[PDB]
C-alpha cells in the first residue's frame, strides 16, 4: 500500500511510521513546511500508526530527542511515540478490508487528515485547535495536549478495569474532534475501506 505523508504546517515536523515492534518503511523523516514523504506499507500490516513529532533535534547518527512523539530517541522510529501524539491508525488486509481511524487517546499534537487516495470510503480529520484550547492539567510542558490517561494514570481515564466512561477531559477532545477516538471505549469512529486501499496523512490539512 502507498501512504503519502504531507506536512502542510508552517513548522517542521518529523514524521514517524511504525507498527510498534518495527519501522514502516524508513520509520521517520524530517518534513519541512510543505514537504511530503511517500512510503510503502506492506500488505497485512496490523496495528500500524503514523504521527508527527515536533521540536526535534538529531545528530548525524539519527539519535536525539523530540518534544512530542519521541520514539526512543531515534529519527527512524521503530516503536510508538511518547504522548502527546495525534495518531493515524490503520490495519490493512484484515479479512478483506482495511480499517482506519484517528485517535486522541494518546493526546493531540498536530492537526491531521487521514483519507483514502483510492475509492470507496470516507476520510477522517481532527484539525481543531486542540492545543490552544487544551485545558490546564492536560497542557504538556513540551507542547501539545496530553490525554488524561497519560496525566492521571488510573482506569477512570485509562479504561484498564471495569467499564470506563467519558470524562470532561475525553469530552473536550470529542467535542473538538467528533471523528477521532477520545477514550478507549468511545463509540468507534473507525472507517472500513476496501482492502488494499492507498492513503494520505496530511498534517495541518487545508480547511
Amino acid at each position: 500500500a502507498t501512504f503519502e505523508i504531507v506536512n502542510r504546517c508552517s513548522y517542521t515536523v518529523w514524521a514517524a511510521a511504525s507498527k510498534g515492534d518495527a519501522a514502516l518503511d524508513a520509520g521517520g523523516r524530517q518534513l519541512n513546511s510543505g514537504e511530503s514523504w511517500t512510503i510503502n506499507v506492506e500488505p497485512g500490516t496490523n496495528g500500524g500508526k503514523i504521527w508527527a513529532r515536533t521540536d526535534c533535534y538529531f545528530d548525524d547518527s539519527g539519535s536525539g530527542i523530540c518534544k512530542t512523539g519521541d520514539c526512543g530517541g531515534l529519527l527512524r522510529c521503530k516503536r510508538f511515540g511518547r504522548p502527546p501524539t495525534t495518531l493515524a491508525e490503520f490495519s490493512l488486509n484484515q479479512y478483506g478490508k482495511d480499517y482506519i481511524d484517528i485517535s486522541n487517546i494518546k493526546g493531540f499534537n498536530v492537526p491531521m487528515d487521514f483519507s483514502p487516495t483510492t475509492r470507496g470510503c470516507r476520510g477522517v480529520r481532527c484539525a481543531a485547535d486542540i492545543v490552544g484550547q487544551c485545558p490546564a492539567k492536560l497542557k504538556a510542558p513540551g507542547g501539545g495536549c496530553n490525554d488524561a490517561c497519560t496525566v492521571f494514570q488510573t482506569s477512570e481515564y485509562c479504561c484498564t478495569t471495569g467499564k470506563c466512561g467519558p470524562t470532561e477531559y475525553s469530552r473536550f477532545f470529542k467535542r473538538l474532534c467528533p471523528d477521532a477516538f477520545s477514550y478507549v471505549l468511545d463509540k468507534p469512529t473507525t472507517v472500513t475501506c476496501p482492502g488494499s486501499s492507498n492513503y494520505r496523512v496530511t498534517f495541518c490539512p487545508t480547511a
